[PDB]
């Protein structure tokens, strides 16, 4: 299942990593990423920004719509066991590396002394070209699936092992 070039056209540069737009409204990140001490986003100041995060999943909520071209699209907090997702890297070319994991539980844990509400899953070796996920400016990239003909997007990716066999999203609870 490809992503079509709309829902890529939602994966956004954003701090030390990337976010998603979810829908015209609605960005999400991973906390990490997210730039601090700053007065706006995108342009739009702080006061005009309903954010909620937790779990180093960040959502942010403009009051104004910033990005009309796109529709709204379902946010779920993690997907089935079992789920193939498509974690949607971009890289600063706009080259677009999609990465097929497969996920597993969702749960709380703590990585390097962050609490993460996160899915973890396998990179699917058999499904990805060899020689992703393992560097600092992956972090924020959407985990998506197609339901239907409809894509869903679960997650943003927040960790992986060494070897990037392993990941985990944040996920919103
Ligand atoms: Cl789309």
């Amino acid at each position: 299942h490809h992503a079509p070039p709309t829902l890529w056209s939602r994966v956004t540069k954003f701090g030390s990593g990337w976010g998603f737009w979810v829908s015209p409204t609605v960005f999400i990140t991973t906390t990490h990423v997210v730039p601090t001490g700053v007065k706006e986003f995108f342009g739009e100041p702080l006061s005009s920004i309903a954010i909620h995060q937790a779990g180093e999943f960040t959502q942010f909520r403009f009051s104004k719509k910033m990005r009309p071209d796109l529709t709204g699209m379902v946010l779920e907090e993690g997907c089935p066991e079992g789920t193939v997702c498509s974690v949607l890297i971009k890289r600063d070319s706009g080259e677009l590396l999609p990465l097929a994991v497969r996920m597993g539980a969702i749960a709380s844990m703590r990585i390097q002394g962050r609490l993460v509400h996160g899915q973890s899953g396998m990179l699917l070796t058999g499904a990805n070209a060899k020689g992703l996920g393992t560097i600092p400016g992956d972090c924020g990239a959407p985990y998506v699936h197609k339901r239907g003909n409809d894509w869903v997007v679960c997650g943003v990716h927040a960790a992986a092992t060494k070897s990037g066999n392993t990941v985990v999203c944040a996920v919103q609870a």
